[PDB]
């Protein structure tokens, strides 16, 4: 059983409110941290922030903390639930909020706790948290993901007219996570290079996820860049390009505006078709291999037909918010093929792992995510261990609640020792 | 005692490798993490990378690695001492390295085992970190300090022409560390749209540290920019301003260039004493209440002559390099005041310790500090109320590898509960407040 559970404000890695929680039993103390969106889609769950305009400018998340420590926490206690119960608990906490949405005590209330009866679980069974949650997903097999770094970074995450969110490279011809991390670095600090010579150091600053943020209009030119640095680090048969467009995010009457972050002028919008038709020249002539949310979170109709028209990865992120109900939207609409797992867009780990098995028995690819406020919390690295998910994306390698996600999954690779193996070009399809 | 000790390569906070080492005892299993510095002084212990220019380009620590799993952990697992005994431990290690700058080793290796040490340490006292440093240290009444939040960057720190490193605030007026993270965050975002406004979303970016990252090139810029996010914050009463220039990072040819990262143009390099005069009207027009390594490493006149004529604290970095040897010089030289305390400039707890209590001793402050490669680690948080210095600097409040710096702080204040003191406007003498 759990004997305490507290939970307080902590800083994100944008210097926003979020929360923590530790949770402990026997076993000792086991701590979680909630990540924050800034690119959220309308369907996740409610992120319960306080409001008061004056403080943290309005994000502090004193109530989320309240409803852990003065009603969920002693519910969860009194029902002397044990740890490893991660489905009783996630459920008891599900009907003690009430809501489809988690609006009353706040997806990051629930998920704070979720995560630590989690790790408190692992801790009970005596097992390695990635192990756990394998057991919790039914998963007798362990694989390490290929890691998707974002590089540059653009939309609502830095502060440059680029109005695609993310701009990330695969490592598949890696040997392993820790050779996916050199490839990744190497490349990264080569980029760096690429964009100074080219648009000068003020260009080399990086945005919310650690990648650069250089003052570039043109999705196309960030294509350039980073391919420009695979060629020049020497990785041009190893790394590939992953996008996240989070075409959400500029979504205006029906319509895309790609230079959102500019003064409105809607004869600049264009249409999904003509976005889609952007996408195909971009697979043609880069070796971008996924993308995620090309278009908005509604627009099922460009989803499901540009789906339909390629063989690339297409990642559901706002369109699937981790959220079962509309995975099964989704599947049946073939929308997407891959679903981006983020815990916080549904508020616990038993959904979130429900969510990945839904995808995964429908045959999509699932790419764990953080967010783009994140914290030094790691679990994410053991989540898409255990869920066998064979790719994760946790920003660029730059960023510490970005490395230590990687740090971990190359602790976990090192843990695994000769069992260890690695997704490279299976990522999409891990599996086999 | 110690059971296993093993290192790993990781990745810092800009995407270089580091060392991490895992200490084994029978109460588990303590984790620490080495930081690296960008503006690294000569006079720093050496910082080991391998320099296979074809991996991490040149910056590997393999080989500081392998010092550590092959030398160094048999060596700590033959002696049979208890974690506990950091000193003894830190001094077989400094000896069996037997260089001056821990050049055998590196003082990346040495320190990843002695910070692993210390946890362990901790564990094994069935105290909180903070806690086994106070014993270390000496120290009984601890002290939360106040966070020195370095929120533009420039220098090598950051793609601007801005020459100075690091321009901080200082919430001194807070009621609680808590307190000052609101404070400071609050500061920051404000600061975010202060230089969107002026400047564009461009230049609101940020740098190694987290710091705002702006296209601009006077100091004063800087300043101005920091105390009217202050002023829009509500918080003129209760923050202040604290820089670190890094000056040896523009000095040239006896002269200082305060346009280094642009193409070499000697006639604009500045004296030493127009780079004084220059900070006179910074303490004057701005709450500019502490400066960092405002001259060279080597310029001691410099540095003496300025302390004597300012009333604010002057901090030596590069300077001190956390060394005893160049405190020692320091003090007599009334060189400057205060010492930043980087365990990895000198390269283990013993000596930083050692370091921060002669500088103690001697009536100067310490801050403790990040580098401005950081990892997850936070034990620079428990340090620094450890060793009730009363001031921290470990970044802006954005980028986790610092974050998890404050977020230890704000923790370690929770748990002091009642007896959580807040250095405030003491955080140059924190001794002085009771518990
Ligand atoms: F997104
Ligand atoms: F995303
Ligand atoms: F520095
Ligand atoms: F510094
Ligand atoms: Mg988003
Ligand atoms: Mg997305
Ligand atoms: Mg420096
Ligand atoms: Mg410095």
């Amino acid at each position: 059983s759990i004997e305490k559970i507290w939970a307080r404000e902590i800083l994100d890695s944008r210097g926003n409110p979020t929360v923590e929680v530790d949770l402990y039993t026997a076993k000792g103390l086991f701590r979680a941290a909630v990540p924050s969106g800034a690119s959220t889609g309308i369907y996740e769950a409610l992120e319960l922030r306080d409001g008061d305009k004056q403080r943290y400018l309005g994000k502090g998340v004193l109530k989320a903390v309240d409803h852990i420590n003065s009603t969920i926490a002693p519910a969860l206690i009194s029902s002397g639930l044990s740890v490893v119960e991660q489905e009783k608990l996630d459920n008891l906490m599900l009907e003690l909020d009430g809501t489809e949405n988690k609006s009353k005590f706040g997806a990051n209330a629930i998920l704070g706790v979720s995560l630590a009866v989690c790790k408190a679980g692992a801790a009970e069974r005596e097992l390695p948290l990635y192990r756990h949650i394998a057991q919790l997903a039914g998963n007798s097999d362990l694989i390490l993901p290929v890691p998707a770094f974002n590089v540059i970074n653009g939309g609502s995450h830095a502060g440059n007219k680029l109005a695609m969110q993310e701009f990330m490279i695969l490592p598949v011809g890696a040997e392993s996570f820790r050779d996916a991390m050199r490839l990744g670095a190497e490349v990264y600090h080569t980029l760096k290079g690429v964009i100074k010579d080219k648009y000068g150091k003020d260009a080399t600053n990086v945005g919310d996820e650690g990648g650069f943020a250089p003052n570039i209009l043109e999705n196309s030119e960030a294509l350039e860049l980073v391919k420009e640095a695979i060629d020049k680090a020497g990785y041009t048969e190893k790394i590939v390009i992953g996008m996240d467009v989070a075409a959400s995010e500029f979504y205006r009457d029906g319509k895309y505006d790609l230079d959102f972050k500019s003064p409105t002028d809607p004869s600049r919008y264009i249409t999904g078709d003509q976005l889609g038709a952007l996408y195909q020249d971009f697979v043609r002539d880069y070796p971008v291999v996924s993308i995620e949310d090309p278009f908005d979170q509604d627009d099922w109709a460009a989803w499901s037909k540009f789906t339909a028209n390629v063989g690339i990865q297409i990642v559901g992120d706002d369109l699937t918010v981790t959220n079962p109900k509309r995975i099964e939207r989704a599947v049946e609409e073939k929308a997407c093929n891959c679903l981006l797992l983020k815990v916080n867009q549904i508020g616990s780990v038993t959904e979130a792992i429900q969510a990945c098995k839904l995808a995964q028995e429908n045959g999509w690819g699932v790419m764990v995510s953080h967010r783009s406020g994140e914290t030094e919390d790691t679990f994410i690295a053991d989540l898409v261990v255990g869920l066998c998910t064979g790719q994760i994306k946790t920003g660029a390698p730059c960023r510490s609640e970005r490395l230590a996600k990687y740090n971990q999954l190359m602790r976990i690779e090192e843990e695994l020792g000769d069992e260890a193996r690695f997704a490279g070009h299976n990522f999409r399809n891990p599996s086999v």
